C-alpha cells in the first residue's frame, strides 16, 4: 500500500519529489514535515471546504485524520490552554500567492472551534471573508512573479467575543514600497489605482479633477514611459472594483473625499522643472515657469502659493527659546528637489491607507470585549528576477530575517524546550546559526550601518560607496564579488551577495536617493498647518504606537520598524505555515518540475528533513510509530508513565539492546541502514517463542 509520504518504498530525494507530485496531482494538497504545514492555493473552488470537514478537525490527533490540523497546534495551541494565553501564526511564500487563502484556512479553522445561533454572526462573517478580495483591488499592484501583489505590510490580529465568534482586529504595516511611482523596469506597471481609475470614471468626473484622457500629459505616468498594458483591460476590470466600493460601505461621498487627495497630488505631480542654471556660479536652482501647476498644487491645500514654495523648496531656521521665523532660502539641486518632492508624495498616502483600513473596520470592528490576540503575519514575498537592484535588497533582507526567525524557533527556542522537559536530546549537526548575517547589518561595522552612513554622506555617491563595502567585507565569511571570486558574471561595479539559498547580483542606479529615506520636519509640517478636514486628517491623532521623539532622519525610523517586527516575534509561541505555487499558468493539473523543485530548494526544506529530523535513510515517527507497533512491546500501554525518554528506554532495555546502537531525539525514531530492521525482528524472535 504505502499511503501518505512517510512509508515510501524507496526513501530518497528523487522519490520524494515524484511522490509529492503524485500527491498534489491527486487532490492531496496539505503535506507534513515533522510537524510543519505545507499547503497550496488552487485559487478556485475545490470540493473539500464545508462545515463537515471543519467540524472533523477538532477533538482528534494528527495520526488519525489526513493532513490539515497538524498536531503541533493541537499540542502547542493547547499547551498555552493549560495558560489561557494567545498565539500567533506566520506565513511565507511567493507574493500574492495566497498568504489571502492561507489565512482563510486559519479563519475557517478558528471559527466553529471558537464558536455557531447568532444571526448577526455568520452573516457579517460573509462581509469579513469578502474583505480579502476587497483590499486586493486598491492597494495591490502587478509584479512579473504575481498579479495580485499586495503593496503594504500586514500583521493581522484576531480577537474573540463572549459568544465565541471574533470581535475584530487591528492592522500594522511598515516601510511601504515607494520607488515604483517614479522608477521601474519596462513592461511592468505602477500602482493599480492610477490606471484603473482612468479607464472607468465618466469623462465628466475626470474633467472635474482637472484631468485629460492622456497619461503622457502628466508626470506621475510619464516617469516610466509605459501606459497601455497588453494583458490588462481596466475598462472592464473597473466594474469589479466599483462593485467592491459600494457593497462594503464606501459611498461616493467617501470616495470623492479620498480622491481629493489624489486630485491634489495630480495637481502637484505636474510640477516639473527645466534645469534652472539661474545662479551665476553656485548651484543650479529649480525654476517653475508654468506656475499654474504649482499654483493648482496649493489651490487644493488653499495655502499661499508663494510662501509654500519659499518654505519647502527652501529650508529655514533661526531659533531662540521660541520657535524660529521661517523664511530664509536654500535652493538645492534637482535631485534633492525631486527627492523632497517624492518623499512627501509617498508618506502622505502611506499614513492614509493605514488609517483608511482602520476606518473600514469602523463598520466592522467591535468594542465590547478585550482579550487574547491571535496574530497572522503577511509581508511582501521573495521576488526573483534575472536582474536585481536596491528595491530588491529590502525585500530579500526580510527573508534573511525570516530564516533567522525559524532557526531561532525550530532550532533554538524549541530545542531548549526539549531539555526543559528532560527528554532524550543531543545536539545533532547544527549548521551555522548565521548570526553573522545579522551582525553584518546591525551593530557598528555592518552593511546597513555602513550603508545608511553613506546615505548621509552625499558626497559619497555610488562608486565611492561601493568601495566602502568591498573593503569592509569580502573577508568576513559569506560574501563574494568579482575581485576575490574571479568570476566574470560579476561587474566591476557590482558584487555577489550569498543568501541562505542561491546567488544574486545587484546594480547601483539610484541607490542613494532611493535608500536615504531621510524625511526631515520641513515637508511634513507644511500639510499639518494647512486648513482642510483631510490634509491634516491624513496626519491622524499624533503618536499612534510610535512616539518617543519626532525630529530625526527616517534612516533610523525605518530601522525601528524592522526592530519592532523581530523583538515581538522572539518572546512568543509562533506557528509555521509555508506554501508552494503549483504553476505560473494557474492550471489545475500542470506541474512545473523546475519551478517547484527550485522552491523546495531555495527554501531549504529537504535539509530540515535531514536536520529537524536528524538525517539518514529510512525514517519513522514516534507518534505514528506508536499506533502501529503497540501490541509488539511491553509496558507501552495506556498505563504509560507519560515520560517519553523513559518510555522509549523501557521499549528497548527489556529486549537487551546497546545504548549507542540507536539514536533518540524528540520526534522521529532513527535506525541506520535497513538490515538493522531485520536485527530487531529477529531479536524479538529469539527471546520468546
Amino acid at each position: 500500500g504505502v499511503p501518505d509520504f512517510v512509508l515510501l518504498n524507496q526513501i530518497t530525494e528523487n522519490a520524494f519529489i515524484e511522490n509529492l507530485t503524485m500527491r498534489h496531482k491527486s487532490d492531496n494538497i496539505y503535506t507534513y514535515i515533522g510537524d510543519v504545514v505545507i499547503s497550496t492555493n488552487p485559487f478556485k473552488n475545490l470540493n473539500i471546504y464545508k462545515e463537515s470537514d471543519i467540524k472533523a478537525y477538532n477533538g482528534r490527533y494528527k495520526y488519525e485524520m489526513p493532513p490539515h490540523m497538524y498536531a503541533l497546534a493541537n499540542d502547542a495551541y493547547r499547551s498555552m490552554r493549560q495558560s489561557q494565553e494567545n498565539q500567533c501564526v506566520i506565513i511565507s511564500g511567493e507574493s500574492g500567492a495566497g498568504k489571502t487563502e492561507a489565512s482563510k484556512k486559519i479563519m475557517q479553522f478558528l471559527t466553529f472551534v471558537s464558536s455557531n445561533q447568532s444571526p448577526n454572526g455568520e452573516r457579517i462573517s460573509k462581509m469579513l471573508l469578502d474583505s480579502n478580495p476587497l483590499l486586493e483591488a486598491f492597494g495591490n499592484a502587478k509584479t512579473l512573479r504575481n498579479d495580485n501583489s499586495s503593496r503594504f505590510g500586514k500583521y493581522m490580529e484576531m480577537q474573540f467575543n463572549a459568544v465565541g465568534s471574533p470581535i475584530g482586529g487591528k492592522i500594522t504595516n511598515y516601510l511601504l514600497e515607494k520607488s515604483r511611482v517614479v522608477g521601474r523596469t519596462q513592461g511592468e506597471r505602477s500602482f493599480h489605482i492610477f490606471y484603473q481609475m482612468l479607464k472607468g470614471l465618466s469623462q465628466s468626473k475626470l474633467d472635474e479633477l482637472g484631468l485629460t484622457p492622456n497619461a503622457p500629459a502628466y508626470e506621475y505616468l510619464k516617469k516610466s514611459g509605459c501606459f497601455d498594458v497588453s494583458t490588462i483591460d481596466d475598462s472592464g476590470e473597473f466594474k469589479i472594483i466599483v462593485k467592491a466600493m459600494e457593497t462594503l460601505g464606501l459611498k461616493e461621498s467617501d470616495q470623492n473625499s479620498i480622491w481629493r487627495i489624489l486630485a491634489a497630488i495630480l495637481h502637484i505631480g505636474n510640477i516639473t522643472f527645466a534645469e534652472a542654471a539661474e545662479q551665476r556660479t553656485g548651484t543650479t536652482t529649480v525654476k517653475v515657469s508654468d506656475t499654474k501647476s504649482l499654483a493648482a498644487a496649493a489651490s487644493c491645500l488653499k495655502t499661499d502659493q508663494q510662501s509654500l514654495s519659499i518654505a519647502l523648496c527652501y529650508r529655514s531656521i533661526s531659533t531662540g527659546v521660541g520657535k524660529r521665523c521661517e523664511v530664509i532660502s536654500v535652493p538645492m539641486d534637482c535631485n534633492q528637489a525631486a527627492y523632497s518632492r517624492d518623499a512627501l508624495a509617498k508618506a502622505l498616502y502611506e499614513r492614509l491607507f493605514n488609517w483608511l483600513v482602520s476606518k473600514i473596520n469602523t463598520i466592522i470592528n467591535c468594542t465590547t470585549e478585550k482579550g487574547p490576540v491571535i496574530g497572522i503575519l503577511d509581508i511582501y514575498g521573495f521576488e526573483v528576477f534575472q536582474n536585481n537592484s536596491f528595491e530588491q535588497l529590502n525585500i530579500n533582507f526580510c527573508n534573511e530575517k525570516l530564516q533567522q526567525l525559524f532557526i531561532e524557533l525550530t532550532l533554538k527556542s524549541e530545542q531548549e524546550e526539549y531539555v526543559r522537559e528532560g527528554i532524550e536530546w543531543k545536539n545533532i549537526e547544527y549548521f551555522n546559526n548565521k548570526p553573522i548575517c545579522e551582525l553584518i547589518e546591525k551593530k557598528p561595522i555592518g552593511l546597513i550601518s555602513l550603508l545608511d552612513e553613506a546615505c548621509l554622506i552625499a558626497k559619497s555617491t555610488d562608486q565611492t560607496f561601493l568601495d566602502s563595502i568591498c573593503k569592509q567585507f569580502e573577508k568576513n565569511p559569506h560574501l563574494q564579488s568579482y575581485v576575490v571570486s574571479k568570476d566574470r558574471s560579476i561587474g566591476d561595479t557590482c558584487f555577489r551577495l550569498k543568501h541562505y539559498a542561491g546567488d544574486v547580483t545587484y546594480d547601483v542606479r539610484g541607490f542613494l536617493d532611493k535608500n536615504k529615506d531621510t524625511l526631515f520636519g520641513d515637508l511634513i509640517s507644511s500639510m499639518q498647518s494647512s486648513s482642510d478636514p483631510l490634509v491634516q486628517g491624513l496626519f491622524p491623532p499624533t503618536r499612534p504606537e510610535d512616539s518617543k521623539k519626532r525630529p530625526e532622519t527616517a534612516g533610523s525610523q525605518f530601522r525601528n520598524a524592522m526592530n519592532a517586527l523581530i523583538t515581538t516575534l522572539l518572546a512568543c509561541s509562533p506557528h509555521y505555515v509555508r506554501c508552494i505555487k503549483s504553476n505560473d499558468n494557474k492550471q489545475a493539473g500542470v506541474i512545473d518540475e523546475d519551478r517547484v523543485r527550485h522552491q523546495v530548494r531555495y527554501l531549504g526544506l529537504l535539509e530540515n528533513v535531514r536536520v529537524r529530523r536528524a538525517g539518514f535513510a529510512g525514517r519513522i515517527e514516534y507518534t505514528r510509530f506508536y499506533n502501529r507497533y503497540k501490541m509488539l512491546c511491553k509496558k507501552t500501554w495506556p498505563s504509560f508513565n507519560g515520560t517519553a525518554k523513559q518510555a522509549t528506554e523501557l521499549i528497548l532495555q527489556q529486549h537487551n539492546i546497546d545504548k549507542e546502537e540507536i539514536r533518540m531525539g524528540k520526534t522521529k525514531v532513527f535506525i541506520r541502514n535497513p538490515t538493522t530492521l531485520f536485527y530487531f525482528e529477529e531479536k524479538r524472535e529469539l527471546e520468546m517463542p
